[PDB]
């Protein structure tokens, strides 16, 4: 109009969109680089950034979410005698039911872990406080996350927007760096399975704090018969989304976009994970068939599935047909079966740094296409 | 409405975006492999990846960009005896003249380079016609990209759109593998600027094809001195940012953005490499305090700097005031100034694989910053 850009709302917008961003693209390279390189700095560090966490989830808490206690003291100041917080809430999630029920699973082994370091350093006599309040600031921190996680929907980014773009990109590089803390290999089936229940939390809660911080100034023999399983499993897998495809073609776009760009993250994570994974095992197997031969047939179920995820979750069956033949659904309950039955099976049988970087990532992206596929089969078909 | 998803316009630009997309991130990520890895297989996969984005860059000369030889043979055909290819053309480019003018240079130096390995090749006696082939078709598509970039306007990218759209994620998987095929180390001055001119090239051909693409679809004591220049320049530099924010503060925010999206890939991309390399050498000099203070400087500096453009590529002087007294002029030339005077030091004075990779990416930095504030001097100020 005629007003200075530090006046005018979408221009304070995105500076106060790209200074956080600025911040948590600072944050998580430094991250990357304290806890990728060959230890107080790390201390105080570690507990810098869960207490900064805290201190952000405590005011979200005190200010935001429940400003009642607050309330209460402002009139108990009011009465030993302007700045009362409204509650203002919300029921719109920054993700879906089963996503966030897989966030408080994760969580919830991620503390048992936390707490099972914590009982070997007590119980032990080489590790210091250094190490117990550490900790102890993951294990609050994680749960807090949990619970902030599984209630993403009364917050109202939008009250103290400021300090919550702040404090939601922390997050995001809080979790990005608890991440990277475990991309890196320090009973052998028991410990890979508590690093990537981690690994996996984390990557949800990156996702659910940038979905909430883009709302932020919104205005709205082993190795033979696994061989062999993996293989049917993979083709079965492979041809339904084909055939899945085929056959939902008649569905009609969705108008409203719902969850599509969380689903869409983490769903293109777990993906690139796969692919890495599998290009990886084609190049060690060509450089050093049955095995190469499922790594090409793994590439491409993993490809046609994010596609016919990606496709079908914008698919809604809004047609007289379409509404009584639900085509499709036997095909989706049959695909969310399969990629269930990948992610347990993945889990209990669990050039080798990516191999391990990438672990996470391939038992990830199958839970992740079993929550997406559990919503299309509701949202798709009602 | 009722009709079905394959024959809904924007659920088939989605799906095209998507396959497409899916197609350049699997063509990426197997680059990647197999060029980082530890011949033929390259090779020819080299040839085949340079020789179908020439057929594509055929395609669109031929029946695109110009049609007239095409639509005469119908005509002669039709003499000799519906489909005769438009002319249909635009002005608006995908990038700036001065980001434009620095692809044709850096892909000028790319081949100059190409070609000095075609003679290294020609003139010796190990090679084959398995490297003169290659080298060749590599000069021919870079020739043939910088005379696309340069004219990036008369395309009509929604003529042929889903061949553009393959054809494009399939240049930028092109250039991107060309990026990272010289990530990796094999005058020793000469040798590093060569090198960079390609990483830089690459990087802007990438740019230009993704603005191309999201197009598609619309209906629109040397070590003691040159530290001392450096902490010198980035002091001056860092506070002329910092002064020309508030100065500038009193502009308008923009009604249309113009070319803020290929700025902010670049600049973003050019400020990672920055800060992983002032972040890896705050910790090389921790783990093994003049150079570590002009580190933190560097780092603050760059950030700061990329914050002050990309804020003020959105800022224009359009008030009374504004127009006259054009705030903040004499800092964008300083500015300028200063980022052209350092890409040209940094130029001629030239954990050791993150350097070499992130090497290109400082230089890449300065010039990008300098081609944004030429433009920013020029479109704010007018």
């Amino acid at each position: 109009y005629r007003r200075p850009w530090i006046h005018e709302p979408r221009a304070t917008n995105f500076f106060v969109r790209l200074i956080t961003s600025l911040y948590a693209l600072i944050l998580t390279i430094i991250s990357l680089v304290v806890e990728v390189s060959p230890w107080l700095a790390e201390t105080i560090f570690y507990i810098s950034m869960y207490g900064v966490g805290i201190l952000f989830f405590a005011y979200c808490y005190i200010f935001i979410i429940y400003p009642g206690p607050y309330n209460q003291l402002i009139s108990v100041l009011r009465k030993y005698k302007w700045f009362i917080m409204q509650s203002q809430h919300n029921g719109e999630g920054a993700g879906t039911l089963y996503l966030r029920l897989g966030a408080l699973f994760f969580g919830s082994v991620g503390i048992v872990l936390f707490g099972l370091e914590l009982f070997l350093c007590i119980e032990n006599v080489a590790c210091k406080k250094v190490a117990i309040a550490k900790m102890i600031v993951a294990i609050v921190f994680t749960f807090i996350q949990m619970h902030f996680i599984f209630c993403n929907s009364k917050i109202t980014v939008n009250s103290s927007r400021k300090i919550v773009a702040f404090g939601m990109m922390h997050l995001i590089s809080v979790n990005l760096w608890t991440w990277f803390r475990f991309v890196l290999a320090k009973f052998g089936d028991v410990a890979t399975f508590l690093t990537t229940c981690i690994v996996e939390y984390s990557l949800i809660g990156a996702a659910i704090m940038f979905i909430l911080w883009k709302s932020i100034g919104q205005n709205n023999g082993a190795q033979l018969v696994f061989g062999i399983v993996d293989l049917s499993l993979f083709s079965i897998a492979l041809g339904a989304c084909i055939i899945g495809l085929w056959r939902m073609r008649h569905l009609q776009y969705r108008l409203h976009a719902h969850g599509e760009v969380i689903d869409e993250i983490l769903l293109i994570i777990g993906l690139i994970g796969e692919i890495l994974y599998c290009a990886v095992g084609i190049d060690v197997f060509i450089t050093c068939a049955l095995p190469a031969f499922v790594f090409v047939i793994r590439m491409i179920q993993v490809v046609v599935q994010a596609a016919f995820i990606l496709t079908t979750s914008r698919l809604r069956c809004l047609s007289k047909y379409s509404m009584k033949y639900k085509p499709g659904k036997e095909i989706i309950t049959f695909l969310l079966v399969s990629n269930v039955t990948l992610f347990v099976f993945h889990t209990f049988e669990g050039y080798n740094y990516i191999i391990y970087a990438v672990g996470p990532l391939l038992v990830f992206y199958r839970f992740h296409s079993s929550a997406c596929l559990a919503e299309i089969w509701k949202h798709t078909y009602s």
